[PDB]
């Protein structure tokens, strides 16, 4: 996350920590959200690579103890059958993970809560992206869970030619925007936590930025809008 502020250590207990086994240790990919306590959502494109990959939830800070981590593998990855990896523009970056183990809730671990299917945000909702992704472009991973305020950008605005034209699609969420704050690089495949009637509801997966770099003016961070899987989410956890 570029021009985040450290999030409070129980402000989202559903995000993730999505890593892969770097010889002795393990190295932070990118981010999820817990939906079952034994299923995590996050981008298709963090699981492009065939590699090793385990969950963290509980955690805050990367590089130290937190005293509340609990450690599980992933038995089970279900990207979406449409996905592509050489058209991230296409859409349908969005993949479940079966946990080996079921992890046990608490104030650092809780389920995320989902919008209900075909929810969409008008332009300016009140929107924070979390995650451990490169404080500034070209930078490093964060330490500590970053988070930002992203606004919503809305699908006629996202899609207009100065913005991210034809790129952006109707089952993504576009928020931020502002040259200052956005997603970037180890953010992909977290929640975008928006608040609706009181409540902060995971309404996007984090997906993509530029590629000339995290925080671009009229480029915000594009998300897989959660509310156009739903029913695809429920047959994958019903089917497994
Ligand atoms: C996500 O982090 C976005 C920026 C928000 C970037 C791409 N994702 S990534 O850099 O985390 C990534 C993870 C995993 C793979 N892989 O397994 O092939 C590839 C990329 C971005 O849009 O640059
Ligand atoms: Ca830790």
């Amino acid at each position: 996350v570029v021009g985040g502020t450290e999030a409070q250590r129980n402000s989202w207990p559903s995000q993730i920590s999505l890593q892969y086994r770097s010889g002795s240790s393990w190295a932070h990919t990118c981010g999820g959200t817990l939906i079952r306590q034994n299923w995590v959502m996050t981008a298709a494109h963090c699981v492009d690579r065939e590699l090793t990959f385990r969950v963290v939830v509980g955690e805050h800070n990367l590089n130290q103890n937190n005293g509340t981590e609990q450690y599980v593998g992933v038995q089970k990855i279900v990207v979406h059958p449409y996905w592509n990896t050489d058209d991230v523009a296409a859409g349908y970056d969005i993949a479940l993970l079966r946990l080996a183990q079921s992890v046990t809730l608490n104030s650092y671990v809780q389920l995320g809560v989902l919008p209900r299917a075909g929810t969409i945000l008008a332009n300016n909702s009140p929107c924070y992206i979390t995650g451990w992704g490169l404080t500034r472009t070209n930078g490093q991973l964060a330490q500590t869970l970053q988070q930002a305020y992203l606004p919503t950008v809305d699908y006629a605005i996202c899609s207009s030619s100065s913005y991210w034209g034809s790129t952006v699609k109707n089952s993504m969420v576009c928020a931020g925007g502002d040259g200052v704050r956005s997603g970037c690089q180890g953010d992909s495949g977290g929640p975008l936590h928006c608040l609706v009637n009181g409540q902060y509801a995971v309404h996007g997966v984090t997906s993509f930025v530029s590629r000339l770099g995290c925080n671009v003016t009229r480029k915000p961070t594009v998300f897989t809008r959660v509310s156009a899987y739903i029913s695809w989410i429920n047959n994958v956890i019903a089917s497994n």
